[PDB]
């Protein structure tokens, strides 16, 4: 029923690598009595992380102290920068930002991938000097777009 079935959607999120506050799942779950993950997923990657996620980043990954990062893990792009393209991409579980550079041959992230699109990251990622070391192996680009999105609340 309702709470059996909100419990293995819960952990079908957490397996993939989701990190959402339980307020945030209930947010976008759209009936208790219609447990979907493929529309919570749906509904988060179109909600910024900021609103729904829970904190999993450690507090000081900008510090240089912080030199791995393990998967998998769902971030939220907040901004992107500009052999393979490299992009300088700034990122946030919804608490902590963090800054990546990312390389990429086949070319799935643009200069044009919307702000809010959500990435996955797998493996164990290098930080070098705060900067999260991105490329197509540790990389999924999961889509989602936040409207309008404002880097500074």
């Amino acid at each position: 029923g309702p709470g059996h079935m909100a419990q293995v959607a819960g952990a079908a999120l957490s397996q993939a690598g989701w990190y959402l506050s339980d307020e945030g799942i209930e947010a976008c779950t759209s009936s208790p009595d219609k447990v979907n993950v493929n529309d919570i997923i749906l509904i988060a990657l179109n909600t910024d992380l900021r609103t729904i996620g829970k904190k999993f980043l450690p507090s000081d990954i900008n510090s240089g102290k912080v030199e791995k990062l393990e998967g998998p893990c769902v971030l939220q792009i907040q901004k992107i920068r500009n052999a393979p393209r490299m992009l300088r991409l700034q990122m946030t579980d919804g608490h902590i930002s963090c800054t990546a550079v990312e390389f990429s041959y086949m070319s799935k992230i643009s200069l044009n991938t919307p702000p809010g699109t959500k990435v996955k990251l797998s493996g164990i990622v290098d930080i070098k000097n705060g900067f999260l070391l991105l490329n197509d192996s540790n990389t999924t680009v999961l889509g989602g777009e936040v409207e309008h999105l404002i880097e500074k609340w």
